[PDB]
Formats: C-alpha cells, sequence, structure tokens
C-alpha cells in the first residue's frame, strides 16, 4: 500500500488544464470529509475552489492547486502526460512535481495526523484552487477575499509548491518578489524620412528616457531579497518600411520587486522620469503579484524542524523564482512558507517526481501539522 | 483638336496604357515610332521584366532626356471621377494615372524633339532619350542597367534633363538640381535570451543598446550646404522580445536610414556608426544597403539653359531644390553628366484623380525645345 503514490496517480490521470479541475477536488473533498473536515466550495466562473477545516482556533492551512499547465505535443512525451508511470523510482506525468504529488502528500499527512490526534487542539485547513497557473482571477484570490470578508482566522499557511532543487527540503521559499509590468506607449508624429521636420520620431525622443531607466538602481534588496530587477521584455516601433518615421514606440518593462518597494513607489518613480523627459505617453500597468516575506516565527521553526528531522541540514530559506498563491494568503497577515518536491521538470515535457521524495514530503508535512495543530 | 494639339494627344494616348511598373504596356513602341520618323537610331535594352531604350540623333556633345513609361497603381477605381486609364479634359486639366508622373513630360519631350529637329535638321550636338518601364517599383532592371551598358562602352553623355514633375504651383517654379543619398543600417545587437526571474543568466540587448541609441540620435552629421539641408538620421524600426512580459530578449533589431548630402560620404557615415558600436562594447551584426549616392549640379551649361528656358516662358527664375518626389537622376549622374529635373506640377502624383494642366504641358514642351536648341543646335 502506497497511499501517497496511489493518490498522486489518481490526480495525474485527471487532465486539469487551468481552470478545469477535471474532478480533482471531488477526490480530495471525499478524503477530507471522511476524516471530519467541513468543506465549503467557492466556485467563481469556470474556476473551482474549496476551503476545508477541522477543529477550532490556532489555524494551519495547506494551500495548493489542482490545475496543471498544458503538456505540449503529447506524442513527444515518453509516456502519455496523463498516464502516470513509475520507472526507476520516478513517477512521470503532467503535475507529478507541480503539484499533484504535494496535494497527495498533504491529504495523506492529514489522514495520518487526524488518526494520531483525533482531538487536536488547533485547526487544520486546506485552501485548494483549480486555477493557480493561468489568469488566476477566480481562484485563491477570490477565496481569500471571502475569508477576509468574514474575519477568518488563518495564522500559518504551508504552500505545497515544489520548492526543492535536488532533494526534497534542500530549499523552502519564505517569500516571493512582486511582479509589476509597465506597458508604455511613447507618442510622436508619424511621417516620411524625406521630410523629418514634419515628423517627431518617438524612438529618438524616448532614447534619453530609456538610457536613464536601464541605469536606475531601484533598491539594494535586503536580508531575504536581491535588488529589485527591471527588465525591458519588449520594444517595438515602425511598419517594417525603411522610409517611415514611426508615430508610436511601445516599451514593456517588468519589475520583480522586493519588500523594499511597493507598486505605488515604482509607479511614482517611473511617472516622474517620464515627466522629467517631457514625453507624451499612454501607460497601462499590470500588477500580477505583491511581494511577501515570512522572516521568522512558529511556522518557519516548524518547517525547518520537520525538514531537519529527516535531512539533518536546515533548508535554505529563499525568495527565488516566480511566485505562488502565497502572495494572496499573505494579505490575511498569515505566516506563509512553501515546501514541496524538486522543481527541475515543472512545466516541461516528461515532468516527473521521485516517488521516495513524495513519501518523505508526506512525513515532513505531518510533522508540521503535529508541531502547530496538535 | 488632335491635328493642332500634338502634346495633349500623345499624353492621352500614353495614359490609356495601364503601364503598372514594370509593364510598358506598349508605351515605348509609340515613343520609338515617333523618334525613328525624325531620324533617331533606337537601341532597345530589355532586362527581364523591364523594357528600356536608348535613342540618339546627331554626334558629339550629348543632351539626354530621361523618363519612365511606368505608373503606380491607380488604387480604388470607385474613388476616381473618371477611370484612371480613361484620359479626360475637365476645366483645362487632363485627368488620368501618369498625367503628371510622367506621361505628360514624355509627350512634351518627344514633340519638343520633333520641333527641334524640324528647326535644326543638321544640329551640331547629339540629342538622346533614355526611357525605362520601371522607375517607380524595384527599378533593378531599368535605367541602372542601361547606364551600366553605356558606361561599359564609354558612351558620351554631358547633360541630362529628367522630366520628373518638379513644379509646386506653376510649371518651372522649381527645378531639382540634385538629390540626397540614401543609406540604411540593419543592425542586430546580440544578447542572451532568458527569464525575468533569473536575470543574471541573461544579457538584455535593449539595456546594452540604450546608451548607444542615446548617443546615435544625438550625433550631428553635417549642416548641409547651399542646395542641401543637414544630413538626416531616422530610426525607422526597432524590435525585440517574444511578446511575453517574463522573457529577457536575446536579439535587438534596429533599422536606421540616412538621407545624406554631397558634403558626407557613405564611408564616413559607416565609420562613425562602427566607432560608436565599438565605443559601447556591443556584440553586433550590421547589414548596410546604399539605395543611392547624392548628386548635385550646382552650375554649368545645363543649369543655365534650364533657368534661361523657364525664365523665357515664365519671366520668373526657378528655385533650384534637392528634395521631394523620386527620379533615375542618380544613375545617370554616375556617368559624370550634369543632371537637372524639370517637369509639371507634382501635387496629384501617386493620388486618385491625378491630373496635369493642359496649357502647362504645351508650355513644358516649348521649355524642353528651348533647352534642346541652347545645348545641341
Ligand atoms: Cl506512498
Ligand atoms: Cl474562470
Ligand atoms: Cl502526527
Ligand atoms: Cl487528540
Ligand atoms: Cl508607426
Ligand atoms: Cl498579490
Ligand atoms: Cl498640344
Ligand atoms: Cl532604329
Ligand atoms: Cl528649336
Ligand atoms: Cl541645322
Ligand atoms: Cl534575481
Ligand atoms: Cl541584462
Ligand atoms: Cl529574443
Ligand atoms: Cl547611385
Ligand atoms: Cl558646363
Ligand atoms: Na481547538
Ligand atoms: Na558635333
Ligand atoms: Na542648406
Ligand atoms: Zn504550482
Ligand atoms: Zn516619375
Amino acid at each position: 500500500s502506497c497511499p501517497v503514490i496511489e493518490l498522486t496517480q489518481q490526480l495525474i490521470r485527471r487532465p486539469s488544464l487551468s481552470p478545469d479541475d477535471a474532478g480533482c477536488q471531488a477526490l480530495l473533498i471525499e478524503r477530507l470529509q471522511a476524516i471530519g473536515f467541513t468543506v465549503e466550495r467557492m466556485d467563481f466562473a469556470d474556476t473551482q475552489n474549496f476551503w476545508a477545516w477541522r477543529g477550532q482556533g490556532e489555524t494551519l492551512a495547506f494551500a495548493g492547486h489542482t490545475d496543471v499547465v498544458p503538456p505540449g505535443d503529447a506524442d513527444r512525451w515518453i509516456n502519455p502526460p496523463f498516464e502516470p508511470t513509475i520507472r526507476d523510482g520516478m513517477l512521470f506525468g503532467r503535475g507529478a512535481a507541480d503539484m499533484k504529488g504535494s496535494l497527495a502528500a498533504m491529504v495523506v499527512a492529514a489522514e495520518r495526523f487526524v488518526a494520531q490526534h483525533p482531538n487536536h487542539t488547533g485547526r487544520l485547513a486546506f485552501l485548494i484552487t483549480s486555477d493557480e497557473e493561468a489568469s488566476a482571477h477566480n481562484g485563491t484570490v477570490k477565496v481569500v477575499e471571502a475569508l477576509m470578508a468574514r474575519n477568518e482566522r488563518l495564522d500559518y499557511c504551508l504552500v505545497g509548491e515544489p520548492s526543492s532543487i535536488e532533494v526534497v527540503g534542500d530549499v523552502v521559499k519564505n517569500g516571493r518578489r512582486g511582479s509589476l509590468t509597465c506597458n508604455l506607449t511613447i507618442h510622436g508624429v508619424q511621417g516620411h524620412v524625406a521630410y523629418p521636420h514634419l515628423a517627431d520620431n518617438p524612438v529618438h525622443r524616448a532614447a534619453p528616457f530609456l538610457n536613464e531607466l536601464v541605469a536606475i538602481e531601484w533598491d539594494q534588496g535586503n536580508e531575504f531579497f536581491p535588488a529589485t530587477s527591471m527588465q525591458i521584455a519588449n520594444i517595438q516601433a515602425g511598419t517594417g518600411s525603411n522610409n517611415v518615421i514611426p508615430g508610436e514606440l511601445f516599451v514593456q518593462f517588468n519589475f520583480r520587486f522586493s519588500t523594499e518597494l511597493t507598486d505605488e513607489m515604482i509607479k511614482a518613480q517611473v511617472l516622474a522620469l517620464l515627466e522629467k523627459h517631457q514625453l507624451r505617453y499612454t501607460v497601462d500597468w499590470w500588477l500580477s503579484g505583491q511581494p511577501f516575506l515570512t522572516a521568522r516565527g512558529k511556522l518557519v521553526d516548524a518547517v525547518v524542524n520537520a525538514v531537519e528531522h529527516y535531512n539533518e541540514i536546515k533548508p535554505q530559506l529563499l525568495t527565488t523564482g516566480g511566485t505562488s498563491d502565497g502572495r494572496f494568503i499573505a494579505r490575511m497577515g498569515a505566516q506563509v512558507v512553501e515546501l514541496g518536491p524538486v522543481n527541475a521538470t515543472i512545466h516541461k515535457i516528461n515532468e516527473c517526481v521521485n516517488a521516495a521524495d513524495l513519501q518523505l514530503l508526506a512525513r515532513m508535512y505531518q510533522r508540521i501539522m503535529e508541531q502547530l495543530v496538535a
């Protein structure tokens, strides 16, 4: 009997391409209801979510997503992406690593924990979405809005996103950068190269602004974050003709920003720089996430202790990579840490996860439950 | 009135031929029959899809008239008052594709030749025509290939009048005595593509290029001269990225064009750009293309004859300018010829309801004839 592997395989075969749950939450809700959880479904548009809880008081929530990213050309995978296969101790399939293995490990951890501590003094909760990977307008963000609107208690959140580099627990994420995109259009006057005095080239007018923008140091980072990083992802002007002076320049730049900056600080600094260079512009901002950091506390201690119990060495506490639905849950004032399997193969062809690592992760999750909720 | 209006008659005949570049649509056969009838020798020079001819009468000091039989597409036939290939006279104006650019000029210069030869049958100079069926499109197989053939055999060509429509309001108010060169740089700045989450593994070529672009757009190239404005540099195109806000691009494309005066060589422009690229320690690939060299006829017998002919018939001296419209002048300038452009009002060229003033065509033919008499009688 391998309940963690068996449940992971059941999840992988369900092709839950965001935002379609494809029956994953029906499986998890059955398991949680069987050990005494109250489940509230919170479905918005085409996204399925649930908030499940057992007990009262000091609250530890496990967070995760049932959705997976598309497999790409399925016929190029060694085994079909939705046909989980074990070979040489690796479980292959879309979502094996991101993050159906983690979902299975946290459900089985809860079953083993509730068996050991049927009258645990704390509250154990799950916050599960069918859209973390795509637009995510209708997933965890909407559950958190609902929970904050009813003054829900949530002290600690373990996000099961695959945090690990080479072995489970080598790395845990104790924070994530914000992401803010500036979609900037510099307006000029379109014309012809034969008569430049009748045109105003926005590429020429923008050049001093772009030179200053790429030289700015936005912050110096802190103990847990590197310096805020600004990158020009896209730039475009012209019709493809060598005799047209373009009328518009489009520049898109992204900020992956530390807790040293807010989106409003970055926006004000950018608008000030546009004003200093006297540009005519239209701007559209995208805020895809706010930074969060859990520097210390009972949750960090519990995660470090659970990992150390098996690995001896403490996990590195990092803020690397993208973000997670932790960014939403952090709005509740919760401590938020991410612990999950090796992330090397996420979003790639032949995604897989070490089966022994999933079993170990389930034991680490159970130890976190025991420390915080028993 | 065809028996007393030979310029208008030959213009309307040409307009009827849908000579969309590069199809002559039979226009050159009409010009060749008229020149052969007055003792020209004609040498057709056809290259692939394009028809050209070199025609001459007499010997020695040579004045060539240059022009093209091709016209640009009419566009939306519904927006035309009369069909674009159905020449119509309304209010002293001849309407039709090519009326202004440049079938009126072609008619004027052929009739001027007929009158000139009638007046000076044993003229002491050589009068020539260099006609192409592709000035307006690629022009790979037009005037450029004729000039290559003439230069290969050391053909004499002292003076060239290009009949491109030069005028603003009244025929002869402007003559073009030069044109700017055109030089384009297709620049790639090389970087290393990556992901915004891991910027130290990438090298954003937009960021590396920003100081270079800032300096490039601030350079002053020349201050032009009596006949040219300052050399003009414009960035026509710039592109980088995949369209995703999470990708650091690996390559930046920049295209910039120079419209340069006779005061600067293409060599000097390229050197300054390479010096700036090297100063900025960039990884790059450049692809240069020279569309044309500048040319200038500041003074001499041709400028005098054109100015004298226009003044004789208008009593106002043409402005001598170097911008606006296009011509094959730059190719003929390679032969060391004096090159000037005189033609009708250019307001309606490449537009719906293109037209030319009928009386202005008659006057242009007389100006052309006076230029022939001054230089090759
Ligand atoms: Cl198992
Ligand atoms: Cl949805
Ligand atoms: Cl336990
Ligand atoms: Cl208990
Ligand atoms: Cl444009
Ligand atoms: Cl957020
Ligand atoms: Cl006439
Ligand atoms: Cl012949
Ligand atoms: Cl005469
Ligand atoms: Cl004679
Ligand atoms: Cl970084
Ligand atoms: Cl970079
Ligand atoms: Cl790229
Ligand atoms: Cl040239
Ligand atoms: Cl001279
Ligand atoms: Na309790
Ligand atoms: Na002679
Ligand atoms: Na000047
Ligand atoms: Zn995930
Ligand atoms: Zn023309």
